């Protein structure tokens, strides 16, 4: 499932460094 890395990689940058981390600051996955 190559797309798995695509849809994900493109979805990751959608947030950012501290953006997606904001949710981790409290409940880091």
């Amino acid at each position: 499932s190559a797309i798995l890395a695509i849809t994900l990689g493109i979805f990751a940058t959608g947030y950012g460094m501290g953006v997606q981390k904001a949710i981790n600051d409290r409940r880091k996955k």
